């Protein structure tokens, strides 16, 4: 059930194809069921901040077992989390790029995606998803 | 006066079983008086940022001789300890799950649940200690 | 011109006996005009977190040239330094406790109280102040 | 394209320069495009918080692409980056003083003041930009 | 084959009995397969140091697939990973008390006793393990 | 002209993985650019859990330093010239054999680290790599 | 069984006192039975290594019960605990300085004295114990 | 008694003149007698470690009042400050190319060189020491 070599390969090309496509750098990152980093890839003239947001975005999909964009509202002044990036030591992006990677009802992974405009980075990962035989939800 | 292994054991045990009947993995975690941490216990598929945030309970209720859901109005924009999350650079949890422990007017410890909703978190923390009859005020 | 041995032991008894007057324990920490510890002093059983607040609000004092309550509208979401303490990874504080020590138009030091209310840990701080010959403001 | 020692050397004079004129001390950094520390000057009785604050705000200006004072409005709550400054522990700026430098559409570096009020800290900035043949934007 | 609570309670319970035993009391730490802590248990008056050593030593176990008393020569000046514990920033211990686990060809674990000589944490750990039904080598 | 390529990247990585794979050893392989920016990573299953902090720290080490990480074991011994430095650097450095700089025509363009077996494997599998695409690993 | 008002004060002066003898200054720590810092008191001109070096020695000697001295053969290449300073990332000093105080078999608190030669250091820690009555041994 | 405008501009000229005589890129760092960071220049294609390095080794200088090619005996194995550097979590650099700088008795300053070899290091450091009025002793 485990995410695959041809899983990971595929994820991978389809997110630097969808970025190609919209013209934007990204970082891509993959991390497994355990939040270790499985895939990293830097597309040339990526916005610096990409290297640190993708592998987080990636690692928080996991860690909450959740698509980053759905933190957004529980984490703001007034909301459940609020203050939970910096609990966590800034190990946790709290807007959208990351989502988690779901298979026969077994979390095999997370996908984060940096870079571009949040809609930018949820396209690309959106897309990427799609690419391979998975679900974004148990 | 202090948290005995029979304490421990207890508020070990009846949190763990009251996480089994609201069916959420959860860490659960113990510090003494001092702060340190003396029980850890984390349940199958618990998420991964839970293994963080249930020991930061507990040692914020510790530390600031209080339950962590009493910190929420505390902490947000406008009043008078806002900021403080990242002024102890993310040691202090400041929602629900976290409660101090008293027993004949002295602080004995402090439990820390995470892994479910802040409402189940708080559940299992209450009836855990429900399970030993300390108090959570002095 | 500095604080003298008599400035830094009149600070420190002085806050010491208006935290007893309070009935609140406190940690007194008083900082140098480069911002280097020199004074700590922890009342028994004072909030584990004073140890951390009260030196950081000394330093905060003189990293800023202000008092720790004149930066608290200023990092409002809205405000011009909103994330400072961000920023700063956890340096300042941004809350009432900490001032900054004048002496002839020279800054000479911080004081930092933590351990009560904010208003009781200013109260503290500006008895201790009051207690030698220095001003607070240049 | 890149910043020759000219270039530095004029950044870095006209910025304290202006300072000068406006008779407040900073800190004044330069990053390369890689955001590599490539000159630091510190005037005197300058902020210590400043030592940290201008080479964050020259970093954060390559890092994102961007000036400083314009992340004000996109990290705030309820907006897109909400909370980018913990998820980046502490690395990006998000008031002004920090400006992109660019030349024939190409990112050389970024340039970062701290120690006066923000305006202050941008009129220095600008001041020392237009001394050199560069653009703030591509 | 992963470690049930059976394991787990067991492992516990017999390391804390043996220390009774040596009368030394001492942290007993199991991570899983993953590095993630599973149980910290602290028995009262354990060396401070103990608490942030023994789940060290049983990562470190996983980690490397190893007992940790196994690194020792390894890490010394002139031997092949010299210098280990710093690149790693101080998350690997190289002295005895760690203990990989291992049921039929599969790493399910790691344990970590200190508190006592590395002799007695040695002792403990194996005592431990020997409750148990599982291997310390794949 | 010289920098690192699509097809550098690709070839680097998919060599070194294969060599891995030859050896029965699961590593973790990283590249950095001549900036000792994180450009690719990969990890094998089951590779050391370790492998994934050494690996990316060799390949920077390399950049940053200009070298091999195996030149590096000799200089920081207890006497030798830079004694310290792997805690100086607060462990960003990792001086035992795996790391290697990336040079074409006198530049250098990126750093290639391989983590998870032993020292004398991890060598091996940059080594193939490296030669898999026709880089120099000096100046 | 604990350090009071008065152990506290004949410490910290008796320490100052022996280091003016010396003509050293010297920073000079006191932390409690639990490794919080109680005292901290910096003479002018020490060296700026010992505002971090004194506290480390005091929390070393309860953390390990032991002096600081007593752990510096244990921690060479070839013995016991090599690598240590490491794996605690810089908590422990394992040179002399630091002195575990002990009253009735009872560990009541760390002395942590730098700034000088170690063997200075070690002269002053010794001559401010003498001032109390407490042992440097169970 | 201080560093002057005109001995900081000097100090950085001599060094980058010296660095070009020898051939060789060096990261200068020079910072004030309480270890603020006052003046950084990187020359283009220094090492990359040598941007930490040389205001590491410069703060040395003041923060132990040596040199800090002086402190490369004392903390080797068998050595008064062997595990130094982990102590002080890698602030300190104990090969050669940091200098103490004083004047009159009074400590000044310190001056960093990284990039070359250590003597190349030294050579820059003293060269660059030579062109201002100043000691490496008290
Ligand atoms: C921060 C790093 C700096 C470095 C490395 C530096 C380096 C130098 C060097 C190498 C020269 C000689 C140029 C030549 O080769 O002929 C020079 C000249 C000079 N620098 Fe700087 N400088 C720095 C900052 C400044 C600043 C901040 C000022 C004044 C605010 C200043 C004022 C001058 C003056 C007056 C000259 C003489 C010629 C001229 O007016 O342009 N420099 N500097
Ligand atoms: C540290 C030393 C520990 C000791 C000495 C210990 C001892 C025991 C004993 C004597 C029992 C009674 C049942 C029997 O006859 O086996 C028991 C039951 C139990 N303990 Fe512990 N325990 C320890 C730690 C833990 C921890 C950390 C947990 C975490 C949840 C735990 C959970 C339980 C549970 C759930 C039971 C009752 C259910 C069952 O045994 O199947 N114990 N323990
Ligand atoms: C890590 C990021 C990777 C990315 C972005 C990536 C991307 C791609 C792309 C775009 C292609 C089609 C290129 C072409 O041939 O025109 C390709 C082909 C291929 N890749 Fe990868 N790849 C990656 C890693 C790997 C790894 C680690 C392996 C093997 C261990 C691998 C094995 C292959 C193979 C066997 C082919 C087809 C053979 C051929 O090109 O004729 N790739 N990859
Ligand atoms: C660091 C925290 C310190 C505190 C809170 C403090 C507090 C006090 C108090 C409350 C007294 C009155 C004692 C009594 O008679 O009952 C006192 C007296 C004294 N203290 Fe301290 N003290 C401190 C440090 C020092 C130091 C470091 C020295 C000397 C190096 C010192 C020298 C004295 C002397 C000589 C007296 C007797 C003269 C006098 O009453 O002013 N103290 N201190
Ligand atoms: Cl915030
Ligand atoms: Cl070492
Ligand atoms: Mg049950
Ligand atoms: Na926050
Ligand atoms: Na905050
Ligand atoms: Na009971
Ligand atoms: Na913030
Ligand atoms: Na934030
Ligand atoms: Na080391
Ligand atoms: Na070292
Ligand atoms: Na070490
Ligand atoms: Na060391």
């Amino acid at each position: 059930v485990a995410l695959s070599f041809h899983d990971l390969h595929q994820l991978t090309r389809a997110a630097v194809e969808r970025a190609q496509q919209l013209q934007v750098p990204v970082v891509v990152s993959i991390v497994d069921a355990h939040g270790t980093e499985t895939v990293t890839w830097r597309m040339p003239d990526a916005l610096l901040v990409s290297s640190e947001l993708a592998p987080k975005k990636a690692w928080t999909a996991v860690a909450m077992k959740t698509a980053t964009h759905e933190l957004s509202d529980v984490v703001q002044p007034g909301a459940a989390l609020y203050g939970l990036e910096s609990h966590l030591q800034g190990k946790v992006v709290t807007f959208g790029g990351g989502y988690a990677l779901w298979r026969d009802g077994i979390l095999i992974g997370g996908l984060g995606i940096s870079g571009g405009s949040v809609e930018q980075d949820m396209d690309i990962a959106q897309t990427a998803i799609a690419a391979i035989n998975v679900g974004t939800h148990q």
